[PDB]
């Protein structure tokens, strides 16, 4: 269990109530028996997600970020804060959090290298079962969109007219 | 040359001046002396536009349409035809060689299947050479968009001002 005083400065500094803060603190503690979790064990984790994908880079990545004090641990306070941001913080907020994710050398700047090694990192990940924007409009996507739409009697044929009026 | 009664027919049946006839006239005896053209030379013409692909199924199927007579041969007057009206004629004509084009089997209708063989046709033709609209929105590409746009000041870093000003 979690000290009152403790409860009391984490429900402050985060978006969350003291119940919810209890609940994560049971769920990072059932996950993460020894109370601190390291790279190794947050690469794990997202390969429980993503098993058919490499997760190494972009845990690395996010690991990176959770880690605020650059330690190499991830304690309890570090967990919490980056789950009370990244998902009910400000826009402002959120986006220092991205641009922190994307600043992989962490010098305060974001080069294309560095934005590209998260896309690759990303793809690493989700490429293989995720859709992508790329695969939206493929040849054979775009003939079923086309055809469905001119084929207004939906018997699978497409009349002159049909195409005609399609066609505009 | 052509004789003055075929030129004046040809002229009024097409949108091209009896000048324009004439020097089409010209190109296609230069190119396919016996004055006739057949499926063969047809495809060693469309292979001479895309020597790294396969032109042999799209061009098979053009020239289903300018055999209008479907007698295996492209005589000049269908020649002349099918250009007038794929580079100066109506929507609707436009549209109904393409209609034809798509027709397969020449039965009036366009189904699923028709429709896809004449993508394929089209992408073993030109499918690596020519862009295409699958490749239009590419990882690389998407990036590239977004880092040119954001970096204001062009100094190939992104400030969290930039990062933020540009997500916006
Ligand atoms: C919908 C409910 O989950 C979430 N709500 C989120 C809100 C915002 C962000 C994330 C997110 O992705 O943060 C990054 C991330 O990704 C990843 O895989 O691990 C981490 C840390 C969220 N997650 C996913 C998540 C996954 C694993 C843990 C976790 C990690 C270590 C030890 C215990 C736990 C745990 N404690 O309680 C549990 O149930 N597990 C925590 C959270
Ligand atoms: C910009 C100038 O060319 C065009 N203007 C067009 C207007 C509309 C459509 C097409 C088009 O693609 O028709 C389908 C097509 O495609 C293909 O490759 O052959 C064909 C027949 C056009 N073409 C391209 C073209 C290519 C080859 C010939 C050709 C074929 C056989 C014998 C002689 C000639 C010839 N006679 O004079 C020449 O210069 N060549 C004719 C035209
Ligand atoms: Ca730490
Ligand atoms: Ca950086
Ligand atoms: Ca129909
Ligand atoms: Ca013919
Ligand atoms: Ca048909
Ligand atoms: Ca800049």
């Amino acid at each position: 269990k979690l000290k009152p005083e403790v409860v009391e400065e984490l429900t402050r500094k985060t978006y969350f109530t003291e119940k919810e803060v209890q609940q994560w603190y049971k769920g990072f503690i059932k996950d993460c028996p020894s109370g601190q979790l390291d790279a190794a064990g947050f690469q794990k984790i997202y390969k429980q997600f993503f098993p058919f994908g490499d997760p190494t880079k972009f845990a690395t990545f996010v690991f990176n970020v959770f880690d605020e004090n650059k330690d190499g641990r991830i304690e309890f306070s570090e967990f919490i804060q980056a789950l009370s941001v990244t998902s009910r913080g400000t826009l402002d907020e959120k986006l220092r959090w991205a641009f922190k994710l994307y600043d992989l050398d962490n010098d305060g700047y974001i080069t294309r290298n560095e934005m590209l090694d998260i896309v690759d990192a990303i793809y690493q990940m989700v490429g293989n079962t995720v859709e992508l924007p790329e695969e939206e409009n493929t040849p054979e996507k775009r003939v079923d969109r086309i055809f469905a739409m001119m084929d207004k009697n939906a018997d699978g044929k497409l009349t002159l007219q049909e195409f005609q009026e399609g066609s505009k």
